[PDB]
DNA sequence: TTTTTTTT
């Protein structure tokens, strides 16, 4: 499987690195060489070396701005980059051409050719069929990297197959027996699952999605069922598994990924007879694709999320076209003793679009800004009463209200010291609260304990290796999207106009419901006006659409 | 303009 000499060393001669011409020649195969000699911007295609390696190469060797290889890579580029930064599957073309203007600086002229390039040679697919609603009436069709369109068309057609056979070897029945503990809604769940391969379940904070789940899983162990549990972090796994009383794992892990890729798929199905996913929230269609291509014929799947949680990372919406397509249970009702809390309160003002009646002892902002804004949120933190009694949280990493810089002051603070030893951003020192962002596993809280020169000793517990240096950072303050999935008594809540991007209702949702009892913002009241009021980017995706032309 | 789930 190595490279033979000669080929490694022109690919080198080429300004790539080892490790890209391995990725090259798996991407290519021994003509490789040839093909980037002819087109060093086909590089835009290889996983691990990207269009900006292919330009900077390019032009570090005098090559021209406007040569139509370029400008045909850019337009697949363009809809890279469509779906890294805004999670879009696809752009209508006068998008996509305007992707080419906006990063190449050619003419309209240069960039509606340079998108035509890219269809006519397959390397951007066009797609203008009308479906249920589109393309047709607005007179422009969708432009998608290939395999993302042929990715959402299999999608819609296995959850079609699912939504449209019922569920069969059936015996299953719900006795009375097991909808004990349940309330109407609730119970339905079960009901729903006899006649139906494919049911969500969704429903916020105070509403039992937890014990239904259970119920679920009691229910069909009961009938012989082999039931899979799992959600798409480690830590959703680790917390589905502790309220079910079950084993439950990533969804990676139960589709047996590896190096070689999933080993579940259609050929070997998943072994389970149900499989009840948490958190789907976080699953774009990629993950949902490799989820559903593993069940087997006739078994069933239970989706469970809070669809006003922060939407996936990647590309995507797919438990919302599926609330919205399949049997779902919207759980609603909150339990009485937790609706009271202010903090639940808050957050289901912010799915009528209010910011929250702050002035509480449990509930309360305090206005700053961010020139000096991190310095004081460490004050704030003394005042609440030291990072173990709370959790600080923040929309971005970057900048003066951010991650990075709130952890620098938060140490200083709390544990000033001399010399440590480096790690992801900044150094770690003993006593020092750091978080572990790799998969024991990502997410997780700790303490360290002591370091040396480049070895780190903390804890569960463990040393620190040069590598997995890279891994780890300080926990004194956590992103949004980190926190996701986790809880604690009492979070500090850092938002502001300087976080404006970020500012939509489903970020400050998932923040506010970290807190279980009390939640006190630093930044400014308007900010969360803005917040409350602004749902979350639109996100291109046609899945909805396709599960309906089919349906 | 921003965030960043996964493995043997």
């Amino acid at each position: 499987q190595g490279l033979e000499r000669r080929l490694l060393a022109g690919l080198q001669g080429l300004g790539l690195t080892i490790n890209q011409a391995q990725r090259a020649v798996k991407h290519f195969g021994a003509d490789a060489l040839d093909r980037l000699e002819k087109d060093l911007f086909t590089l835009t295609e290889v996983e691990g070396i990207g269009f900006l390696t292919a330009d900077k190469l390019w032009q570090a060797r005098g090559g021209a701005l406007d040569d139509p290889r370029r400008l045909t890579a850019a337009a697949v580029y363009a809809l890279q980059l469509a779906g890294t930064q805004a999670g879009h599957s696809f752009l209508p073309r006068s998008r996509a051409e305007k992707g080419v203007v906006h990063y190449t600086r050619v003419t309209p002229g240069q960039a509606r050719l340079a998108v035509e390039t890219a269809v006519e040679l397959g390397r951007l697919s066009e797609d203008d069929s009308p479906l249920f609603a589109e393309a047709a009436a607005t007179g422009e069709g969708r432009i998608y990297l290939p395999h993302v369109l042929r990715a959402e068309k299999k999608l819609a057609s296995l959850i079609r197959t699912l939504l449209a056979t019922p569920p069969a070897d059936d015996d299953w029945a719900v006795p009375k027996k097991a909808r004990k503990g349940l309330s109407e809604e609730q119970a339905s769940v079960l009901d729903q699952l006899a006649g139906h391969r494919l049911v969500v379940l969704t429903g916020g904070p105070g509403t039992g999605k937890s014990t239904t789940t259970k119920a679920v899983a009691d229910l069909a162990e009961s009938l012989g069922l082999e039931v899979g549990l799992c959600a798409p972090t480690g830590k959703a796994a680790r917390r589905l598994g502790e309220v079910t009383g079950r084993t439950a794992s990533t969804v990676h892990r139960l589709l047996g990924y590896g190096p070689q890729g999933f080993r579940h798929n259609h050929l070997e199905p998943a072994p389970y007879d149900l499989l009840i996913v948490d958190e789907v929230s976080m699953m774009g269609d990629a993950l949902m694709l490799s989820l559903l291509a593993a069940v087997p014929p006739g078994a069933r799947v239970l989706l469970v999320g809070d669809t006003d949680q922060l939407p996936p990372v990647d590309a995507g919406l797919p438990l919302l076209a599926l609330a919205q397509a399949a049997p779902t249970i919207k759980l609603t009702q909150v339990y009485r003793q937790a609706a009271k809390n202010p903090i639940i309160q808050a957050a289901h003002g912010l799915l009528h679009g209010e910011a929250p009646a702050w002035g509480d002892k449990r509930l309360n902002l305090t206005e700053i800004e961010p020139d000096g804004g991190a310095r004081r949120v460490a004050l704030m933190v003394r005042e609440l009463g030291g990072p173990g009694a709370v959790q600080v949280l923040t929309p971005m990493r970057k900048g003066p209200l951010g991650m990075d810089h709130l952890n620098y002051h938060l140490q200083a603070l709390f544990n000033p010291g001399e010399g440590g030893v480096r790690i992801a951003e900044g150094e770690a020192r003993p006593g020092d609260t750091v978080v572990q962002t790799k998969n024991i596993f990502n997410g997780t809280l700790g303490m360290v304990l002591k370091a040396e020169g480049a070895r780190l000793t903390v804890d569960n517990v463990v040393e620190l290796t040069g590598a997995e240096l890279f891994n780890l950072q300080l926990g004194y303050a956590l992103t949004v999207h980190r926190a996701q999935g986790s809880e604690w008594g009492t979070v500090l809540g850092v938002l502001h106009e300087a976080h404006m991007p970020m500012l939509s209702r489903n970020l400050v949702y998932t923040a506010l419901t970290r807190a279980r009892d009390r939640f006190f913002s630093a930044g400014s009241a308007s900010a969360w006006q803005i917040a409350a009021a602004r749902q979350r980017e639109a996100r291109n995706t046609a899945l909805l659409e396709r599960i309906r032309a089919h349906l």
